[PDB]
C-alpha cells in the first residue's frame, strides 16, 4: 500500500492481514514496521473475521446445510487484530485515518503508538478522523486495529434479530472502508449541499456547505472554492490554528433544475459539489460528491397513516425488507444487481432495518431511482433502554454519545442522497425523550432534513410523535383472502402502513435447494415440515415449517413426493405475494383507512434460506419473486380475493384511457363458464384503480377453477394478463385463534383439483443477440400447441448453460405464464454475457401441466 502526498487524496486501505489476539502478548509491537505475520490470514478490505477465514479457507460453506454450526465460535470472544503497511514517500502532507464501520470497537496503533481506544473507537456507525501526522514517517509505516468482540445486545452495533442464524464471529471486523487521507495544513470535511426546490419545481435554492479546520501550528486564511451545478463559488475564511468552522456559500440559485424523480417518474439526475480547499495559493485539500434535487414528505393522513410524497406526487410504497449478506461480504455488482431486482419486481422501495449499508449502496438506489427507507433495528441494544423484556441491554451513560454520534455519522453519510425518503429513529419501539432528542439534535447539526418516523410500529415517540404505521404481523401463514381485511384494527390487513409484514415460508427453487440443503434435510422438509429447519430461524417462533406445511397438504392436497411439495410451494407462494400486494394497492386509494404503504418481510435473506424472501441468496426467482412482479405490474388487471371485484390499477405517471377488462372463468377441464368484457376504462395515473366488473355467484363452476384476467390498451394490445386458481370453499379466518405473528384458518379452500388438471403443450421457440453493452438478451416464443380446451399453466422459462444451470442473475420482462390454446407469447431475459462463463445459452421450459423440456437459444 503506497499513498500519494497530493492534497486531497484519500485512499483506501486495500485488505489487510488478520489474527486472533490469543495470538499477540504485546499489543504495541503489531504497528511497528516489521511485525512478522506468519500464518496470519490475508483478506479483503469490508471483511469481518469469519468472511475473511472463509476467504482463506478455513471453513466449509456456511450457505449448505449445518456447516455454519461447525464453526468453534470461543475463538470470537476475544479480539482480533486488522494489520496493514503504509508507505509514504514525502511527509510534507499530513496523513489521517478516516473510517466508520467497527464492530463493535477497536483500539487503533500506528509504528507503536496507540492513536485512539476502544472507549472512542465504540459502534459501528461512528466515524473517525484520526490525525495520525505525528506518528507518520517517510517509508513503510505499519497501522494495526485491535477489534472487539461483538455482542449485539451489547453494543451499538448490527444483530440479526430472528432473520437467519447467528454468524459465529457476531460480524467483529471492520465492514467499511478506512481511508488513508492527505491534505495540507487545513482538513475540508462534511462538503455538502442543502437543496430547496418550489412547489412547480422549475427552480431550486443551494446552499453549500462544508467545515475547514486548521491542523497546523500557526492561523491561516484558507479560499473553499470550486463548482456546485456548474456554476462557481468561493469563500475565504480566517483559522486559528487548531480551529475549524463552517463555511456557507451565499445561496446559489438553479432555474429549470433536472429534477431527481423515482424510477418510473422521470429521470435520476445528480448534481456535483466539488471543492477545494486552498492555502498560500496552493490546494491543501479536496472534496467531490453528489446530490439530488428531489423534495420529499412523509405526513399523517386524517385516517392516521403515514403517507409518503416525492416531488409533491403522493405514492404508496410498495416494497421488501433489504439486507445485506449475513457475514457483511461486500461486492458492488451484487449490490447493484440487488437493487436492480427491485426495479425487475415492479417494486418502488426497500426499507432497512439496521444494517445500513456502504455509500455506494445509496449512489446505485440514486442511479436507479429506487428509494431507500434506512433507520436503526429492533430487538438489541439499539432498543435496549425502551423495549423491557425483549433482547438489548438498558443504556448507561457511556451509550448515549455512541447513539447521538452514530445519528450524526448517518445523517452526515445519507443527507445527499435523493433515494433515501426518511430515517426510522425506532422499530418496534419509539425512543424516549432524551434518545429522541439526541437523535432530532444530531440530525439538526448535520443538515439532515428528510422526515423522521419514530416507529415501524404503532407506537409514538414524545416528540416526533405518532408513527402512522403499524407492525400487527403476520410472519407466517395466513390465506390470500386476509390480506383484503380492514375489520381487524390488531392485524395485517391492507390499510394504514404495514412497514414488515409476510405469509412466512419461502421455499426457493429446487436448484438453490439443491445447493443448500443435503438430500436428507430435503426429505425432512417435506415429509415433516414440523421438524426444525436450520435454514430457516434460530427463532423457536420461525424454527420450522408447520403452519406452512400443514396449509399447503389442506389446501394444494398432501405432498406425493420432494418435486410435489416444491411445485405446489411455488403457487401458494406466487398466490399469496400476489395478494399481499395486490390488496394493498387496491385500497391505497380509499376514503377511509386507505393502505398507506406495504413492505413485504423480506425483499431477500442474509444467506440460503426457506422465508421471508422474493429473490433468494443466489438471486434466482421463484413464485414468490414472480408473484410478487405480477402484482407491480405499471398497468395491472387483478381479482379481489374478498368481494371478487376485478379491479385495473395503474402505477403510472400518466393517466390511461380506452381501456378494456375481459374476465373469464374456466372448469379444470377447460369449459368457459363466465365471460364479462368491460371497454372504455379509464385510471388515474400514480396508483388510481377502475372496478371493471364483480364477477358473480357462477354456478357449476369445478371446485378448483380458474380466473383468467386480461387487459388490452387502446391500441387492442395485451398489457397485462392475471390467471388465478380458486376454489368455490372459501379460506376462512379464526380470528380469536389469532397470534402476534399470525392468524389460523377455520376452514381451508380446496385448490387441489390442480392435482388432476390434464396435459397440455408449448411451443418453444429462442434466440439470443449478445450486445455491446456486454449484456445479452434471450428471446422466447412461447405457443400453447394442444389439440384440446386445456391451458398450459404456470409455465416458468429458465436462462441455462450447457449443464442446465440457471445463468444468474436473469431478468425476464415477464414470466410463470399460462396460455390458451394456439395462444403465443415472446419473453424476453436480460443478463451479462460473462454470467454465460462461455456456454452458449438455452431456455429450460418448465409447466405445471406441460411436463419439462430445453431448448437451444
Ligand atoms: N422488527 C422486527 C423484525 O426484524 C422481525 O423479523 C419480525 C418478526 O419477528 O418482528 C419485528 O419485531
Amino acid at each position: 500500500l503506497s499513498v500519494g502526498a497530493a492534497a486531497g487524496n484519500a485512499t483506501p486501505i486495500p485488505g489487510y492481514v488478520i489474527q486472533s489476539s490469543a495470538q499477540v502478548s504485546d499489543d504495541s509491537a503489531v504497528s511497528k514496521p516489521g511485525f512478522p505475520t506468519s500464518g496470519w490470514y490475508p483478506v479483503s478490505s469490508r471483511s469481518t473475521v469469519y468472511a475473511g477465514l472463509l476467504q482463506n479457507g478455513k471453513y466449509a460453506d456456511p450457505f449448505y446445510s449445518t456447516n455454519m454450526q461447525n464453526v468453534p465460535a470461543a475463538q470470537f470472544s476475544v479480539p482480533w487484530w486488522y494489520r496493514t503497511d503504509l508507505n509514504v514517500d514525502d511527509t510534507s502532507s499530513r496523513t489521517y485515518l478516516d473510517f466508520s464501520g467497527v464492530l463493535s470497537k477497536a483500539d487503533v496503533w500506528v509504528n507503536g503508538t496507540k492513536v485512539a481506544t476502544k472507549d472512542q473507537v465504540n459502534g459501528a456507525y461512528t466515524r473517525h478522523d484520526l490525525d495520525i501526522t505525528a506518528q507518520v514517517h517517510t517509508g513503510v509505516n505499519s497501522v494495526a486495529f485491535k477489534v472487539y468482540p461483538n455482542d449485539p445486545n451489547r453494543d451499538l452495533s448490527m444483530g440479526w434479530i430472528d432473520w437467519a442464524q447467528t454468524p459465529p464471529d457476531q460480524n467483529m471486523g471492520i465492514v467499511r472502508d478506512v481511508l488513508v487521507r492527505r491534505s495540507g495544513a487545513v482538513a475540508l470535511r462534511s462538503a455538502h449541499v442543502i437543496q430547496k426546490l418550489n412547489s412547480a419545481l422549475d427552480h431550486a435554492d443551494l446552499t453549500v456547505k462544508a467545515d475547514v479546520r486548521n491542523d497546523s501550528a500557526n492561523a491561516v486564511q484558507t479560499t473553499v472554492a470550486g463548482t456546485v451545478a456548474g456554476k462557481p463559488i468561493s469563500q475565504t475564511v480566517s483559522l486559528a490554528a487548531k480551529e475549524r468552522k463552517t463555511v456557507t456559500f451565499p445561496l446559489v440559485g438553479l432555474d429549470r433544475p433536472n429534477v431527481w424523480w423515482p424510477a418510473g417518474m422521470g429521470g435520476q439526475h445528480r448534481y456535483d459539489l466539488d471543492l477545494t480547499a486552498s492555502v498560500g495559493g496552493t490546494p491543501s485539500d479536496a472534496a467531490k460528491s453528489k446530490f439530488g434535487v428531489r423534495d420529499v414528505k412523509a405526513t399523517l393522513n386524517s385516517s392516521g397513516g403515514r403517507q409518503y410524497s416525492v416531488n409533491g406526487k403522493p405514492l404508496l410504497i410498495r416494497g421488501g425488507g433489504y439486507t445485506p449478506d449475513l457475514f457483511l461480504r461486500w461486492n458492488e455488482t451484487a449490490a447493484a444487481d440487488k437493487l436492480k431486482y427491485v426495479l425487475n419486481l415492479g417494486l418502488n422501495t426497500v426499507r432497512l432495518e439496521g444494517h445500513i449499508e456502504p455509500d455506494e449502496f445509496f449512489d446505485i438506489a440514486d442511479d436507479l431511482g429506487v428509494l431507500t427507507m434506512p433507520g436503526w433495528e429492533c430487538c438489541d441494544k439499539w432498543e435496549g433502554q425502551v423495549n423491557g423484556e425483549e433482547k438489548g441491554e438498558p443504556w448507561v451513560e457511556s451509550d448515549y454519545p455512541i447513539a447521538k454520534a452514530s445519528m450524526f455519522s448517518e445523517a452526515e453519510r445519507l443527507r445527499d442522497h435523493p433515494s433515501v425518503i426518511s430515517f426510522h429513529i425506532g422499530s418496534d419501539f419509539a425512543p424516549d425523550r432524551r434518545i429522541e432528542q439526541g437523535y432530532l439534535d444530531a440530525m439538526k447539526a448535520a443538515d439532515f432534513l428528510l422526515p423522521v418516523i419514530p416507529a415501524a410500529s404503532a407506537r409514538p415517540s414524545p416528540i416526533t410523535g405518532a408513527s402512522g404505521m403499524k407492525m400487527n404481523g403476520p410472519y407466517d401463514y395466513v390465506p390470500p383472502v386476509y390480506w383484503y381485511d380492514k375489520s381487524q384494527k390488531d392485524r395485517g390487513g391492507a390499510w394504514s402502513f404495514n412497514s414488515e409484514t409476510s405469509a412466512g415460508v419461502d421455499i426457493p427453487t429446487m436448484d438453490t435447494l439443491k445447493r443448500m440443503m443435503s438430500a436428507s434435510e430435503l426429505d425432512t422438509m417435506w415429509k415433516n415440515p414440523s421438524a426444525k429447519q436450520y435454514h430457516r430461524s434460530s427463532s423457536d417462533t420461525f424454527g420450522n415449517l408447520k403452519l406452512f406445511g400443514d396449509a399447503l397438504t389442506k389446501r394444494y392436497g398432501a405432498s406425493a413426493n420432494l418435486n410435489d411439495f416444491v411445485r405446489k410451494a411455488q403457487l401458494s407462494q406466487y398466490e399469496n405475494v400476489r395478494a399481499e400486494f395486490e390488496s394493498h394497492s387496491r385500497n391505497y386509494t380509499d376514503s377511509t383507512n386507505p393502505s398507506t404503504g406495504l413492505i413485504y418481510w423480506m425483499l431477500n435473506s442474509p444467506w440460503t434460506s426457506l422465508h421471508w424472501q422474493l429473490f433468494d441468496a443466489y438471486m434466482d426467482q421463484n413464485g414468490a419473486y414472480y408473484g410478487a412482479k405480477k402484482a407491480n405490474e405499471p398497468l395491472h388487471i387483478q381479482y379481489s380475493h374478498d368481494n371478487r371485484s376485478v379491479v385495473v390499477i395503474n402505477q403510472t405517471s400518466n393517466a390511461v384511457s380506452g381501456l378494456t377488462a375481459t374476465t373469464k372463468l374456466y372448469n379444470l377441464d377447460g369449459t368457459e363458464k363466465y365471460s364479462n368484457t368491460k371497454t372504455g376504462l379509464s385510471v388515474g395515473a400514480l396508483g388510481a384503480k377502475a372496478t371493471a366488473v364483480t364477477v358473480p355467484a357462477v354456478s357449476g363452476l369445478s371446485t378448483t377453477y380458474l380466473a383468467k384476467n386480461v387487459l388490452t390498451d387502446s391500441s387492442g394490445k395485451e398489457v397485462s394478463r392475471n390467471v388465478y386458481w380458486l376454489s368455490t370453499k372459501a379460506d376462512t379466518l379464526n380470528w380469536g385463534g389469532s397470534d402476534w405473528y399470525y392468524t389460523p384458518q377455520s376452514a381451508f379452500a380446496d385448490l387441489s383439483g390442480l392435482n388432476n388438471l390434464g396435459q397440455s403443450a408449448v411451443g418453444a421457440t429462442a434466440n439470443s443477440v449478445a450486445g455491446a453493452d456486454g449484456t445479452t438478451t434471450t428471446t422466447v416464443t412461447l405457443k400453447n400447441t394442444s389439440g384440446g380446451r386445456l391451458p398450459a399453466f404456470y409455465v416458468d422459462s429458465k436462462v441455462v448453460d450447457s449443464a442446465g444451470k440457471p445463468v444468474l442473475p436473469v431478468e425476464w420482462n415477464d414470466n410463470a405464464v399460462s396460455l390458451w390454446p394456439g395462444e403465443t407469447t415472446t419473453l424476453t431475459a436480460k443478463y451479462r454475457t460473462a454470467d454465460l462463463k462461455g456456454s452458449k445459452p438455452s431456455v429450460r421450459i418448465s409447466g405445471w401441466n406441460t411436463g419439462t423440456q430445453t431448448v437451444p437459444a
